């Protein structure tokens, strides 16, 4: 290493036995406005396997000294009996100081492959209510935590936000378990929690599926890592959270959900697959997509100097795919770019804006496995250059991957970056499949060397 270069020796920020979890996957890492680092992760309690073959809880650690020391952690979401929360994402509303963590939630027995269609909510007279089902398949609704039957008679059952099921006020089970007399629909749900004390305490989960999941979506999940809050332009203040979904045919398409009211209400935008123009001119849609090749899956979003959004997406082309939005994530330009300078082995990636210019250019930082497998973990600095304009007159931005640094030889899978208070880069990465999750700090002198 050159003199002054910083690449800290890896710290196992999560590992077998921490919080009595045997396994860990899916890192998220975020520096709050106050300067605290929040790291979130799936505590996979029965091996590394994805839902439904596990019981997965959400864990958090905090650092108040720039990542040099970390607290003893806490579990912030835990559903019973193999109902899992998987794939976390972190963002903050800088106006209110509220930190958000969102995650995908499945009842017991459900996961990506067998999620049922739709939101799991039903409209009764203008409001969406979570449905519950008994053993005969009869449908009930939960209205302000009171269970009503199909004839709108109040039953003896109530619920709470965690899904506990109470009979005349006594807990008997939980609507997410394999044994409850009333169960939620077996599908994915987006859950949201928040902290107003810099990550020390967290709310109980809000189920926002009724706002963001459409009737024709089977799986709808958080794309893990981080979100953004838009800094420039007409959508300044919008909180943007990457997601992805499958249609009835099981084919995956990326999107973002977003909030213009500090996280109170959410909307899902279109996918880049909606009215996408494929390489030779075929027009597709995420609702009708029937082929594997154009799928767009996990993704992360960054903001260009004028506010334009770029969605970096896991896909099946072997290379990075990038979509562009002129309207704050509501829709995407018809052309998804393939960047053959950036291998993408079908794995989650991390990309963040960087606050200072590099070589006279606005820059982003990027992390993924630079290979055709989950290996050769590489952190890149991409310099933003405008190369002309679209037909609508908007600027066209391209990335120059000028610096590309191998940080993890051997296994490298999911990862998440953050800029640190000192201008350096923190990185939490899967350097093992599902055991030790490693944290390092790197400076730009190292990354450019
Ligand atoms: O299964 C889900 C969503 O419910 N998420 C997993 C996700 C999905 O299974 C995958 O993105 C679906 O194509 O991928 C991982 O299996 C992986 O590729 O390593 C890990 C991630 O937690
Ligand atoms: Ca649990
Ligand atoms: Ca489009």
């Amino acid at each position: 290493m050159v003199e002054g270069a910083v690449k800290t020796e890896p710290v196992d920020l999560f590992h077998p036995g921490f919080l009595n979890s045997s396994n860990y996957r899916i890192p998220a890492l975020f520096k709050t406005k106050e300067g605290t680092l929040i790291a979130s992760i799936d505590a996979r309690r029965h091996g590394g396997a994805d839902a439904p073959n596990n019981d997965i809880d959400t864990a958090v650690r905090r650092s108040e000294d720039g990542g040099k020391t970390w607290d003893e952690g806490q579990i912030i979401m835990d559903y019973p009996d193999k109902s899992s929360v998987i794939d976390t994402t972190l963002i903050e509303d800088d106006e209110t100081g509220r930190i958000f963590l969102l995650v995908t939630h499945f009842p017991s027995k459900y996961g990506f492959w067998n999620a049922g269609l739709g939101s799991g909510f039903k409209n009764i007279d203008g409001k969406e209510y979570l449905c519950l089902y008994d053993s005969s398949g009869k449908e009930f609704t939960v209205r302000e935590n009171v269970v009503y039957d199909k004839d709108s008679n109040k039953t003896e059952y109530t619920t709470n936000a965690l899904g506990d099921l109470f009979r005349n006020g006594t807990k008997i089970d939980n609507i997410n378990s394999s044994t409850a007399p009333l169960k939620a629909k077996g599908t994915s749900y987006i859950n949201l929690v928040y902290s107003d004390d810099d990550g020390k305490t967290w709310s109980e989960p809000q189920n926002i599926n009724f706002q963001v999941k459409k009737d024709w979506m089977k799986f709808l999940g958080i794309a893990p890592g981080r979100g953004i809050q838009i800094k420039n332009g007409e959508h300044k203040g919008r909180i943007v959270v990457p997601v992805y979904y499958t249609n009835e045919k099981g084919k995956q398409s990326s999107a973002v959900i977003y909030s213009d009211d500090s996280g109170k209400n959410w909307t899902i935008g279109e996918s880049p697959n909606d009215n996408r123009k494929l390489e030779n001119g075929k027009i597709i849609n995420s609702k009708t997509l029937s082929d594997d090749a154009p799928q767009l899956t996990e993704c992360q979003v960054v903001e260009m100097p004028n506010g334009q959004l770029k969605l970096f997406m896991r896909n099946l082309s072997g290379y990075l795919n990038i979509a562009t939005s002129f309207d704050g994530g509501a829709t995407w330009d018809e052309t998804v770019e393939k960047d053959t300078n950036v291998l993408e082995p079908y794995c989650q990636l991390s990309v963040i804006n960087y606050s200072q210019k590099v070589d006279g250019k606005d820059a982003v930082i990027f992390s993924n496995p630079n290979a055709r497998s989950r290996s050769n973990g590489t952190v890149r600095i991409g310099l933003i250059n405008q190369v002309g304009t679209y037909e609508n007159g908007e600027p066209k931005y391209e990335f120059d991957w000028k610096y590309n640094k191998l940080v993890k030889p051997g296994y490298y899978a999911y990862s998440c970056l953050t800029e640190l208070s000192n201008g350096n880069i923190g990185l939490l990465y899967e350097g093992t499949p599902s055991e030790e999750m490693s944290y390092i700090e790197m400076n730009l002198k190292y990354l450019e060397s």
